[PDB]
Parts: C-alpha cells; structure tokens; sequence
C-alpha cells in the first residue's frame, strides 16, 4: 500500500476575490488573465482600490491537491504559511478537505500569502500575488517519509519564483525516483513560463519530471512559437507525458506519438475561472493513480475543470466523486 | 442636508460559511436557524468539524450599512473589531462598500468576532458566533457628530449581549433624538428576545426606539403567544412603525392603524438566506430616508431580500441599485 496517490508542492495562498469591470485592470496596470506578482506596498495600493471581496484557501497545487481528496484519492501537500489568521484558515481548509498538510509554519513574519483575484465579466481572473511566507520554504519542508510514499509528487512553475522551493523540488525528484514514484509539475503561467523556459525544459529533458501539464499559452510560450501543432510536437519529445488543455476545446493528452483528444463538458456560464487548471489537473491525477487510461485521465480532468469555472472559488464546493459517478465515469 | 441616511450599530462579524447536512446540526447541538452564542473553546471544537469553508464581512447591521450604501444611500457604521487579519477584512469590506466606518481597533485581544454559520440544503442558515472584539464596543465608540447627522440610527437587539453596547446605543438614542432624527431596532433572533424582552419592549415603550424590525418568529417570540395576528396588533400599540417579515409571504408595514402588506419575490431556488432580515431593513430604510411610502420601502425591503437570498454571503455582491431602477422603485 501507498500512503498517498497524489502529494502536491506549491505557494500556500489564501485569495482575495472580486469582479471588476474591465477598466479596473487597464487603469491598474494589471496584466489580464494572469499571474501578477507583487510588493506589499503594491498589495496595499491595490487592495484599497478592490471592492468588498471574499476569502478562500487557494494556491495552485493547494487546489489540486484538495480536488484529489474531493475525487477519493489520497492527498498530501507541502506549503508554508505564516502563524497567522490567514495562515489558520489555509491551514483548516486543506485539512478539512482530507489533505495530509503538515508545514510547519516559521513565525508571523513574513505574514500568509495572498493572492487578490479580480474576475472579469467573461469570467476570466487576473491575480496580483504578495508571495509572504511562501518565500520561507525550503528543503527542511521536505516529509521524505510522504515523498518516498507518494505514487506522484506534483509541483508548481509557480515555485521557481521563491528563492529556495527549487531546492525541496530537487530533493522531492531525488527522494521520489529512488522510491519508483513519479514526478509532475504544471508550467503554471505564460509569464512564469517566460522567466524560467530554460529550467523547465532542464527539469523535463534531465528527467526530474515525467508527467507536464500546460495551457496553449504556456505550450506556446515554453517555445517562443505561435504554432501550437510545434508546441506539441516539442513538448512530446521533452517529457514521458504531457497535459495539454485548450480551455472550451477541452484538451490533448500525448505520450511519445500517442495523442488523446479530450472535449470539454458542458457549462451553465463561466462564473469564474479560477481553478480550471489545478482541478484539470486533479481529475488528471486522480484517474492516473487509479490506474485508469490517458483519455479517461483528460476526461476526469475537464470534468473536474468544468465544475470549478461555474463556481466563485477555486476548490469545489460540491463532490466530485458524486460528479464522476454521475457523468459515468467513476 | 444631512452627511448620512443610515448610521448602523452592531456586532462587528467576519463569517466562515459551509455547507452541512441535516445531521451535523444534530451531532453537534446547533440550534438550527438560530445564532448560537459560543465560547473560544467551543469556537476551536465547531471549526475543527467544519469543512473547508469561505469566509465574508457579517455582522448584521453591517450587512445593513452595507446594503443601504449599495442601494445608493449614504450610510455609517460602529462596530469593534481587533487590530488583526479578521479585522482589517472586515475594515476593508464596509469601508470599500461606501460605508463611513472610523471604528479604532483596542488591541489584538479579544481577536474579531467570527461566525460560523452552517447552511442546510433547504437554504437555512445556524450561526455559531465568537464574539470576540465585540465585547468592547461601548460609549467611547459613539461618534456623537455622526449620530447627530444621521436620518436613522439603526442597531441590533444582538448588541444586548456583550457587556457595555447597550450604553452607547442609550448614548445614540439621547443624541438622534435630541437633533430629531429616528432610532431604530431589529429584533434580531427569537431567542435574543426570549433573552431581553422587556428590555426591548421598554426601548419601544419609552419612545428610545422610533421603528422596529421584526420577523415572524420574533414578533411572536416578543409577546410570547402563537397567534401572528395578537403579536401585530401588540407590535403596532409598542412602537411607530413596525416592519414584519414573513419569508416567502413578503411583509407588513405597520403605523398605528394603518397596514401595509407586500409581497415576496417570487424565488428561483434559496441558496442561502443568511442576510435576509438584514438586507430587507437596507431596502427599507434606504426607501425610509427617501422620503417613500411605507409600502414602497417594504417594496424595496422585500427586492433587497429576495436579491440576497440567491446567492453566497451576506451582502449583495450585484447592484441593488439597478435591480431598483428595473423595478420602477428607483
Ligand atoms: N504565485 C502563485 N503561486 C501559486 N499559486 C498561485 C500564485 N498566485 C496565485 N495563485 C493561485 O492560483 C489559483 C488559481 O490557479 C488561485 O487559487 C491562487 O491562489
Ligand atoms: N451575535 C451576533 N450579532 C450580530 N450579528 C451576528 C451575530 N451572529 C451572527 N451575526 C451575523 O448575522 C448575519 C446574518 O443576519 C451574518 O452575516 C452574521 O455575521
Ligand atoms: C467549457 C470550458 C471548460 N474549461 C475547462 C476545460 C479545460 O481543459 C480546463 C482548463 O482551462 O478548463 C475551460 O477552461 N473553459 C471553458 O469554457
Ligand atoms: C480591552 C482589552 C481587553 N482584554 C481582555 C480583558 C478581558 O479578559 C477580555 C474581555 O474584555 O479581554 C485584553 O486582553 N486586551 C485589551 O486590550
Ligand atoms: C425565506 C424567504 C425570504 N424572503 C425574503 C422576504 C422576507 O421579507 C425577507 C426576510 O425573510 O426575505 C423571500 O423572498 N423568499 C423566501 O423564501
Ligand atoms: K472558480
Ligand atoms: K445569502
């Protein structure tokens, strides 16, 4: 028996959410559909300008890794918080959910990480990020104990902005490959994408990472080319498997010259955006460690996807498993 | 002119919402659509069951402030919260709304009031309230120039539980009265009047309170009889207008003789009716300081409620006002 299916790594955040209107991004020079980083004078200046707003647990592989749980696999994370009231409130709601977290958080100071997210009338979300204490994590956050019993360990791109995540990422590849397990990591953002293409591809060429997730935009920005039917051909020959969503296209899983194509389900509306691609990647890990194929891989990942963008909030509220079952998948 | 329309006083009150089952409420002697006072102890245990949970600005009258300002009126609110996360979201929120809110914070200790509030899958919602920071709030807290430039001075029989609110709410009736604006009241929670019913019933008596807020149960609750029509009638004698809600049955508008009844919008499906007496006090009042007629305040009581209602959190996150325009109320 394994522990955990699926253990995730990411920057531990809590999001600040509200709508605006389209102006609001123009006039604060807020790069839309993407991931800002931020200071924490900046993170005042914006919050002062957002209207009331709601709070909930998020982080990219915080996501993730409770979408897993959500789905009835077995979920563990890594990610520092701060001892504070938005750190307690990560805190409850990964575990709540059933994910194994056990960073230990290192003081209040720096405070949690936040992300304030303004969601379009399109539904698209555009995020201006205060990493915090995310800044704090580092190889002694490592559980080799969870890594060596964990059939995947997931990451976030997002990790290669904080100056020592890297380093628990390459002791998690180490530690996961003696124990046979496999490793994952999601390109994040374009921009992300944009500041680290060379150690991405390092990470997928050495073989630290067998299994990527990208979006067309990060597809195309991992090689500089407006030719997707490229970015597919190339991302084939740079990792064991790769993800490839194509948000209401759905997606295209490839392993070496296998390709499955996945359609997107259904939608009421876009509600919200935020989370699509880290509940992809949850119904996409789920199956994968059920043992299930590629193609019913992608399709409990645009599943799982498809719920989350119909919701405010990037952790389903309602059940996946039900879902699954549902749709005829379980 | 005057600087404000509505001045609210209240419990000032982050809310951690989640979905529950039946049973859960059972399990853990929740009275089901009440507020149920707790302790610190009883906070950490309750929290430790939740499920993973989203978090918004509460608090009751603040909910009302709030809605008041989304409606386009201008509005002020007292309430005490900490020098801490909780806090500052709730600083924010009221403040970004259009709210006047000068509170200062006393220190860390009480931390903010938080409110877990469980809502079934028929819609209700069982409060669990730590009230925190709450326990400060007393005649210091009482901007005697924001009083005496209100139209109404509207708080929550729910402030007759800490210690030293019901000072200043004295203090606010002495200075509304005296530069002859109107000072108003909600009921709050039938059990909050099992609690302080003649205390309430004197506040009317003695002409303190101008115009009170009540629901069904409440108004019952209050002369401690099963017969609606006995508790209009005695409602109607204690006080110069009252407004009762009926849920789904709309509302009546009371003042003397005269009886104004208004229907319920017609419901889709009730997400959450956390808000509800809360935000048709907003339209209320809102109609009230425009000079409307009482059923067109009720008109506009019932719109913000039914607004509320379909969605999750407290406050409207859509424009009342323009919900308002639609309906010819304006
Ligand atoms: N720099 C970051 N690293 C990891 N996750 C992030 C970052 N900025 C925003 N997020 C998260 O991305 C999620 C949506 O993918 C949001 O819930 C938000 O918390
Ligand atoms: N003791 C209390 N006093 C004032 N407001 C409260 C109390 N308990 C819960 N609330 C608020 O009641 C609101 C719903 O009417 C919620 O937003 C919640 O924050
Ligand atoms: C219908 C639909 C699905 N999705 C799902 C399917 C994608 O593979 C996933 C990631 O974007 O989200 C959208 O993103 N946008 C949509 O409009
Ligand atoms: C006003 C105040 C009260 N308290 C404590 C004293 C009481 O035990 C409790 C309620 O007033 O809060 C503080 O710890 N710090 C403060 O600043
Ligand atoms: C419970 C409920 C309330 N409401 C509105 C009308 C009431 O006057 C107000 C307070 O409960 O909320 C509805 O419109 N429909 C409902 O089902
Ligand atoms: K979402
Ligand atoms: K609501």
């Amino acid at each position: 028996m394994t522990r955990f299916d699926v253990l995730t790594v990411g920057n531990a955040i809590v999001d600040i959410i509200s709508r605006c209107n389209d102006q609001f991004l123009i006039d604060n020079q807020i790069t839309k559909a993407a991931m800002n980083l931020i200071d924490a004078e900046r993170a005042e200046l914006l919050y002062s300008r957002m209207g009331p707003a709601l709070e909930a647990s998020g982080g990219s592989a915080g996501n993730t890794a409770a979408g897993v749980a959500n789905l009835g696999g077995k979920a563990a994370y890594f990610g520092n918080v701060a001892a504070d009231q938005l750190g307690d409130i990560f805190t409850h709601d990964i575990r709540a959910q059933g994910v194994h977290y056990q960073t230990k958080p290192k003081g209040a100071f720096p405070p949690t990480a936040r992300s304030m997210i303004f969601v379009t009338e399109d539904g698209e979300r555009s995020m201006n990020t205060y990493l915090g204490a995310c800044v704090e994590l580092g190889p002694e956050d490592v559980e080799a104990d969870v890594v060596a019993d964990a059939k995947v360990t997931y990451f976030e791109g997002y990790l290669w902005d904080p100056p020592r995540a890297k380093e628990a990422i390459l002791d998690c590849a180490r530690i996961a490959h003696q124990h046979g397990r496999e490793m994952s990591m999601t390109l994040s953002d374009s921009f992300c994408v944009d500041r680290y293409r060379g150690e991405f591809l390092d990470l997928m060429r050495s073989g630290k990472v067998d299994i990527v997730f990208a979006n067309r935009q990060e597809a195309l920005s991992l090689y500089q080319t407006d030719d997707f039917e490229e970015a597919l051909n190339r991302i084939a020959a740079d990792c064991k498997i790769a993800a490839v969503t194509m948000s209401e296209n759905g997606a295209v899983i490839l392993k070496g010259r296998e390709r499955y194509y996945v359609n997107a389900i259904r939608i009421r509306e876009v509600v919200d955006t935020t989370g699509a691609g880290d509940l992809f990647a949850s119904g996409f890990l789920y199956g994968y460690t059920q043992g299930r194929s590629l193609e019913d891989c992608g399709k409990l990942g645009c599943l799982a996807a498809g719920i989350v963008i119909q919701q405010i909030g990037p952790r389903p509220m309602t059940s996946l498993s039900e879902a699954a079952k549902q749709a005829g998948l379980i």
